[PDB]
C-alpha cells in the first residue's frame, strides 16, 4: 500500500492550517466585553480537518474529515462542544489508523471499496430535531444537536430519491419546507439532477428529475416563491479521466455559466429552461426572489475565471492564487422568455466578496440586507508580511465583513485587525419582533498573532465594534459553512417577517 | 459576592501558563522519529488548570483544578485522553459558572461551605484497577484508567483512617503494599500524622497515629524495609492567622528540618524519633534504603532556603524567584542513635535539581540509577530572552534531564533545546527481564517557539538523543507528577528485580 505518513507535511497543513484534531468540550469560554444576555441558542459550524495524514500529496482542503463545532449560548455564558462526524471514511480509517480514501471525488483511487465517500465537511444544518452534516457527493449524516453524536447516513425515512444531497438546501420561512436537490444524482459523471423538497412534517413533496446540459458542478442554488434556479459552475466531470487517476473536475472555457430555471411545483423535467449567462464562476447565492413583474432577481457571488484554480482546463490553463475576485452580482431572469443568452449582471458593490448571508426570515422573498465576507487588498488592512508565513495554503481568505443595506445603499465594514482573518458569519434576530437585519452577527476569527481562534459578536446597529470577543485557547482551522439555531424557534428556524 | 472575572489575568495565567481547559480526545498523535513498538501502556500525568478565573488575585499554581492526561501507547501509535477530576470544587463551580473556593487551604475565604476542598491536582497513581487523583489536604478521588471518568471520593472500602492522603505514597515492589500517610490528619492546623498501609488485596495493614513537633508541611516521605521517614518542610500552619484571611503556610527560620523515623511495622506513636537536620527545604524523595549496617540512606532534593517563596515568614522575609537552588542530598540516619541533631548531608551531584525518579522495581531497597530534572543557568542552555516573556510565572523551570549512575558516577544529560523546558520524567523498563535503569524515559516538553507541548521518548542507552518526539497541537500547561502503567503488569506496578 502507498505509505501512510505519521505527521502532516505540505503547505495545505502548515501554520494555521495544521490539523488539531481534538474532540470534546471547553466550557465557560473566556470573554472580553459582554455577550448580550438575551442571546440564547447554538452556533454550529463545520471545518474540513484531516484526522489522519493523507497518502495523496497536496490533498485539497475540500477533502478533509468534517469536524463539527457547537457554541452553546445562554445568559451571557458560552460553551464549546466539538466532535468529528462518524462517516464511513472516518470510522474505517480510525480502525486502520491510516488514510484509505484517496483523491477528491475519485473512488478509483481509494485503497478499499467505500459505500459512502462523504467527509460531511461542507455545511451543518438543523432539520426536525437533528443536525444534517452535508457533502454534495453524498446523502446527509444525521447528528444529535445536543451531544454531536452521529446517528448515521440519513435517508429521510427511506424517501430520499437521490444519491446526492446539496450542501445548500433552502428553508422557506412561510411554508416551512426544506427545498433540496442533488447533481450527479445517479452516480459519477451523470447529468441527472434530482430536485426534491420536504414539508415540515418530514414528508417528501416535490421530486423532479431533470438533465443538465453538461456534467457540471452545481454547488449552490436559489429558490423563489414559484421557481428553483440552478447555476452551473463550468467545472466538468469525465468519468473516463477519473478511471485513469485524474481529477473529478476540469474547467471548460468553451461553455457559458448555465442557469436553469424550473417551476417550483408540479413540473416535469422537460419544463426546465437552461439560460446562458456570460462565462464565469457561480459563487454562493445570497438569495433570490420574484419582483412585481414576476421576473427572478438572483443575487450571488460571480467571478470571471476559475476560482478553483487547482482544477484547471484540459491543457493546465488557469489563474494563480489570489488573482480571481468574485463580485456581488444581480442576474435578471424571466421563465417566459425564449431568449437563452442573458445580459452581464449589475453589481451591487465593488468589493472582492463571498459567503453571503441574509436574514433568513425573508429567504425566497425580497431581502434588503446582506452580510458577507470581503477580501480587501487596500494596503494595511492585512499585514501580509506577518500573516502569510503563518497561514499555510488551500483556503480562501477574508479580512472583514460587510453589511449592505439594499434600500439606502449604505455599507458598514467590520475589520477585525491587521493580523486576523474571518470565516462565514451568522445573523441572529434581536428577538421575534425585530426588523429585517436587526440583531447580532457572529463570526469566527483566526488570530495569527496568538495562533488561536476567537468568536466575535457584533450588533447590527454598529458592525465596526465588537460587543464581545470570545477567546479560544486552541485553533479552529479555517472552515466552511455554519448556522444559528435559536432556542425560541421550535423547529430550529426563525419565523417569517 | 466578590466579582467573578470572565477572562484570566495575572502572570500566573499568562503566556504558556494560560489555561486551555479542554477535555476529550486527540487520537493518533503526530510523531517525528519512531516510538519503539515494544512499548505498551499508559503515561498518566496531572496538571493544575483553573477551570474558572479565580476571585483571588495571583492565586498560586498549586490551587488549580486537577486535569488528567493519559497517553495510551501500542505498536508505535499513541492517543491522548484528557479529563478534569470531578471534585466537589469542580462540580459546584461548574454548576455556578463562577469560582467559589478561595485561598489555598483556607476554608475561611470560601464563598460556600465545602465538605471536600481537593483540587486533586498533585499526583495520579494506579491502585487495584483505579486511578487515584491525589491532593495532600484530602482523600483521593478514584477514577477509571480507561475513560478517566471520576467515580468519586475514595475511602478504601470505609477503612481510610485519616482525613488526608499524601500525594506521594510508595509502592513496595516485593510486598505489593501501598505505603501511605496523611499530615494535618484531623483537620486544619492539627499536628496529627496518620501512617497507614494497604496490602495488595486492599485490606488496611498498618495504622499508627503520631504527633509532629510543629504543624509543618510533610509533602513527601520515604519507606525502607523496616522504617518510614517523615521530612518536615519548615512551613508552619496557624489556624488563627487563617481565620483572619491569612496564608495556611508561613515559613519559620527558627526551626530545624525535622526528620521523623518510625518502625514500619507494629509501632506505637511514641516510638517515633524526631531527628533534627540543618534548617532547609525538604524537596522530593528519590528513594531511601537500609545499608549493610542497618542505617537509613535518604536521598532527596534539599535546599537551604524557602523554595515556596510566595509563603514567606511572619515579617515577609524570604527569597526571590529563581534564587533558591535544590541539590541532590544524602542524609544518613540511625533509628538507634539518641543524638537528635544530624550532620550536613553529602551531595551526589552539583546540579540545581528536582523531580527525581528511580526504577521503581527497587523502591525501598538499594537503587543505583536516578533520573531527575535539572535547571542549568550556564549561558546558552536556555534562551531566557525569548522564553521568559512567553512563560508566565508560578511554576518551576527545568531545562534538561539527568541520569546518574550511582556506582560509576557517570551522568548523562538530555537538553531538549534553548527554547524548550521539561516536566517530570517517567521511566519504563525495557521489558520484564531488563536490568535496573535500562529502558525508556518519557518527558513532556513545553515548546515556547511553537507554543505547543511535545512528548519526548528517550532510550537510556543514550539519553542525549530523542528516539521519538510526539507533537501535540495544543499546550499542556506545566504540571506536577505522573506515572507509567505498563500493560504487562496486571496490578499496574512493575515486578521486583
Ligand atoms: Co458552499
Ligand atoms: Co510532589
Amino acid at each position: 500500500l502507498p505509505p501512510a505518513p505519521r505527521y502532516f507535511q505540505g503547505e495545505n497543513t502548515a501554520g494555521f492550517m495544521r490539523p488539531v484534531r481534538f474532540e470534546g468540550d471547553i466550557t465557560n469560554l473566556e470573554v472580553v466585553g459582554e455577550i448580550p444576555k438575551s442571546i440564547e441558542g447554538t452556533f454550529y459550524r463545520v471545518m474540513p480537518e484531516p484526522h489522519l495524514p493523507s497518502f495523496i500529496p497536496n490533498d485539497p482542503w475540500f477533502n478533509g474529515d468534517g469536524n463539527i463545532s457547537g457554541f452553546y449560548f445562554k445568559d451571557g455564558h458560552v460553551d464549546l462542544k466539538q466532535r468529528y462526524v462518524r462517516t464511513e471514511k472516518f470510522v474505517r480509517e480510525a480502525e486502520a489508523r491510516r488514510s484509505l480514501l484517496g483523491k477528491y471525488r475519485n473512488r478509483y483511487t481509494d485503497l478499499v471499496e467505500f459505500k459512502i465517500r462523504s467527509t460531511a465537511n461542507t455545511n451543518i444544518v438543523y432539520w426536525r430535531g437533528q443536525l444534517l452534516a452535508l457533502k454534495e457527493d453524498s446523502p446527509p449524516y444525521a447528528m444529535d444537536p445536543e451531544t454531536l453524536e452521529t446517528f448515521g447516513v440519513y435517508d429521510f425515512d427511506g424517501q430520499l430519491p437521490s444519491l446526492t444531497f446539496t450542501a445548500h438546501p433552502k428553508f422557506d420561512p412561510v411554508t416551512r419546507e426544506m427545498v433540496c436537490f442533488g447533481y450527479e444524482a445517479k452516480g459519477d459523471g451523470t447529468r441527472d439532477i434530482c430536485y426534491y423538497s420536504f414539508g415540515p412534517d418530514g414528508k417528501i413533496a416535490e421530486t423532479v428529475w431533470l438533465v443538465s446540459p453538461v456534467c457540471g458542478m452545481i454547488h449552490d442554488f436559489a429558490v423563489t416563491e414559484n421557481f428553483v434556479i440552478f447555476p452551473i459552475i463550468p467545472l466538468v466531470c469525465d468519468v473516463e479521466r477519473m478511471k485513469q487517476g485524474g481529477d473529478h473536475w476540469q474547467w471548460d472555457y468553451s461553455i457559458p455559466m448555465y442557469i436553469g430555471v424550473l417551476p417550483r411545483r408540479g413540473a416535469q423535467g422537460s419544463d426546465v429552461k437552461w439560460f446562458e449567462a456570460p462565462h464565469g464562476f457561480a459563487g454562493h447565492v445570497a438569495n433570490a426572489f420574484e419582483d412585481d413583474k414576476g421576473h427572478i432577481q438572483l443575487q450571488m457571488a460571480y467571478a470571471k475565471d476559475n476560482v478553483f484554480f487547482w482544477w484547471p482546463d484540459a491543457n493546465g490553463k488557469g489563474p494563480r492564487p489570489g488573482e480571481v475576485e468574485a463580485h456581488f452580482a444581480n442576474f435578471v431572469l424571466d421563465y417566459q422568455s425564449d431568449k437563452l443568452p442573458l445580459a452581464e449582471p449589475t453589481y451591487l458593490v465593488d468589493d472582492d466578496m463571498e459567503f453571503p448571508r441574509i436574514d433568513d426570515r425573508v429567504a425566497t422573498r425580497k431581502h434588503k440586507h446582506t452580510f458577507f465576507c470581503i477580501f480587501d487588498r487596500k494596503p494595511g488592512v492585512t499585514d501580509f508580511e506577518f500573516v502569510m508565513p503563518r497561514a499555510g495554503g488551500g483556503a480562501p481568505m477574508s479580512n472583514g465583513l460587510a453589511h449592505l443595506n439594499h434600500e439606502t445603499g449604505d455599507i458598514q465594514r467590520y475589520l477585525p485587525g491587521p493580523r486576523k482573518l474571518t470565516g462565514e458569519c451568522i445573523f441572529i434576530p434581536r428577538n421575534s419582533e425585530a426588523a429585517e437585519g436587526d440583531g447580532y452577527v457572529m463570526v469566527l476569527l483566526a488570530n495569527y498573532e496568538d495562533m488561536c481562534s476567537e468568536l466575535a459578536v457584533l450588533d447590527t446597529k454598529d458592525l465596526t465594534n465588537e460587543v464581545a470577543l470570545i477567546k479560544l485557547p486552541v485553533r479552529l482551522r479555517p472552515g466552511l459553512h455554519g448556522n444559528w439555531v435559536d432556542k425560541s424557534d421550535v423547529d430550529g428556524h426563525p419565523a417569517p417577517l
